């Protein structure tokens, strides 16, 4: 039983998001979910619920105010089944978080753990919806400098484009973490980051020692009913300039027989995945190759959508489409493999989902162009679509456009 | 009025038979999976001459003049005509149409811009059944002549590189040694080929047969489909050189290239007749098996607009955006000064007009001849990426879906 109050704030819209993060503040070290889908910011404080599943996934808990439960883990996403369906959490927002490595092992690919969760989910104990100045309550600048260590990245990428040349597989997402020099203060950069971005989403949470914050350019998948989207993004040109740069880079994409070939066979593969999931004849293309812009940079972007088949439900949807394969590879199977052998820190959270699920929508947003800290490291990470034509310096270049993003609007 | 009803492999043996016993009588046979049509005589047709300046309405009780302002909406008014409403309507609309249609000016060939007829009587093979109602291979050199195509090609290169325009549909004619036995033609090619049609019409002395790869438009009530194919390969050796070619051609870059321009220009052309938000793309850039070649295809679809009909969803699509080019107005400009010889029905369309539905089927893969030419016609797209050497090579890809097929 919560109690609500509404609150009209005769506010100004230039003063609306200063106002979130001013509260975001007043959380100070509470555990703490943030989430933009206009025209509602959501925020959580506390836990009355969650689902916690390990770094291995080899434990599943369940946590409420009658204790801790131990359940099995013969399906993560039986678990999450399990959760959505429990009395705590019926018609109430859940905010959740998915792990690079919950791909792995779905996929019976064999990995090393890292330090982040899996998977969780969240009831959280009050809440505050904004939309357009009024609110609904429900209770009981960092220097980055991105240039260095880029030598060892442009290796990395040799590495794959001949991997690539080889056979061993069509397309891989290279990443690289950017060490940061301090913690960072999240309201003041979620609200300076955001005025400089056009995301899809904002998120930011706070969770047993663990925070992360982004502006995610795309969709992993969105539910609402029976119909399922997804939001493949890929080829990119910066707009970093005037007018007239960022008009020239957009035609200069559009056009590229690199960049297009990439965007399609993501694309392709996106199709691909729906089908597994739905209705024969379904699946189909709602907006082909048009240019998204995200902040710094610019991208080619699709919408794919399809009707889900009577035996499949919004987490097999959800366990096909994850990754996305934009921030993985083609097959995907493949480039998660090549990405584990590359690689040499974990990414965690970075290529992975947040989620926001509610009475009528499963919405999961792909975590890029984010920053996250632990009781061990705080960092940035941005990654480039390699395909044989590749080339190792475009690359690093591009991966210093994503990051421009974000790094500038890092406050301490 | 059916008449008779006598109960596949025998049909198009059948098709040749009639063709053969009722020559020197006109014909229009069309096929469109499960059933193939065919249609004799002329009930009543409408005629648009090749420069566009006549429409004359034939039917028994005689001809008629009618003005021809809009040819879309001549051959409105020959839909709604009481000797036509209700029957199926066999058609051909010449590559010029889009010129005239567009007030862009043009050089006049011989064939007519636009026929629509009324047969007097049809045969429909179905379901192991013929319905009836009423009231020696020429050997073909396709590497003669490249040179001077590849000057054709390399002149569209410079073109489109100084930003004229971004595709265009580069052709060439090949003239035959001799006339082709249409009905064998027929035979011997079909079972060579796998076309989403195949036609074979013969109407005052000219004939045309082809192998249709793909629709310009398909309206079945409310819903319009057009089918653009482009980017290719052969398919012209083992399965498995077959099959490293179609993993070559979804992985060229260029090809996808050029593939996703038309695409893109297809949706455009949709969202200008259809409903806000309707227009998707139902099939993406799938390989398509047609003969002598394979391509990327795709089908996007929409729902038309209340105040928009199957007529002008046609002339906005034709030509395909694949056999003229992108922007199409400049691409057809570019057409008729590179090009010497007319394309009359190349990359024109073949319509079949019933009850449920208006589909259009692309003119290419096919041979044509009349008093004075005798000839088969391929093409390619040509893009800033085109290498003038391989563009030949392709139009002799794409002329072996024919070439080998053409009997005397
Ligand atoms: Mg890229
Ligand atoms: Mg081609």
């Amino acid at each position: 039983m919560k109690i609500s109050e509404f609150l009209h704030l005769a506010l100004p819209e230039e003063q609306w998001l200063p106002t979130i993060s001013g509260v975001l503040r007043q959380f100070a070290e509470e555990e703490c979910y943030v989430y933009e889908r206009p025209p509602c910011w959501y925020l959580g404080k506390g836990c009355q619920a969650r689902l916690h599943i390990n770094a291995d996934g080899t434990q599943a808990t369940f946590i409420d105010d009658a204790g801790e439960q131990k359940w099995a883990v013969d399906s993560i996403a039986d678990c999450a089944r399990r959760f959505m369906a429990h009395p705590q959490v019926k018609g109430r927002r859940v905010y959740g978080q998915v792990g690079f490595n919950f791909a792995a092992h779905a996929r019976g690919i064999a990995f090393n753990a890292g330090e982040w969760p899996l998977l969780t989910l969240t009831v959280p104990r009050e809440e505050l919806i904004f939309e357009k100045g009024n609110v609904t309550v429900y209770a009981d600048p960092l220097a980055v400098d991105t240039a260095l260590n880029g030598e060892a990245y442009k290796q990395q990428v040799a590495r794959a484009v001949a991997e690539i040349r080889r056979g061993e597989y069509v397309k891989v997402i290279v990443s690289r973490a950017i060490p940061l020099p301090s913690r960072i203060d999240m309201p003041a950069t979620l609200l300076y980051g955001r005025q400089a971005n056009t995301p899809v989403r904002s998120f930011m949470f706070r969770q047993e020692g663990r925070e992360a914050l982004g502006f995610s350019p795309e969709l992993v998948m969105s539910v609402t009913g029976n119909k399922v989207v997804t939001e493949p993004l890929a080829g990119t040109r910066d707009r970093m300039g005037n007018p007239e740069h960022n008009k020239a880079k957009e035609a200069e994409l559009l056009h590229d027989s690199k960049e297009v070939l990439e965007h399609i066979l993501s694309v392709k593969e996106a199709i691909a995945e729906l089908e597994a999931v739905c209705l024969p004849g379904s699946v189909v293309v709602e907006d082909l190759m048009s240019v998204r812009q995200r902040g710094s940079v610019q991208h080619l972007g699709s919408g794919v959508s399809g009707q889900l088949a009577e035996n499949k439900d919004a987490w097999d949807a959800f366990t096909v489409l994850f990754p996305s394969i934009t921030a993985s590879g083609i097959p995907k199977n493949a480039a998660l493999n090549a990405i584990m052998q590359i690689e040499k820190t974990p990414r965690e959270l970075y290529s992975g989902a947040i989620l926001l699920l509610d009475d009528t929508r499963f919405d999961a947003a792909l975590v890029l162009r984010s920053v996250f800290q632990d009781s061990q490291r705080c960092w940035i990470q941005a990654g480039a679509g390699i395909i044989a034509q590749s080339t190792p310096e475009r690359e690093l270049t591009e991966t210093r456009e994503k990051l421009a993003s974000i790094a500038p609007y890092l406050m301490v």
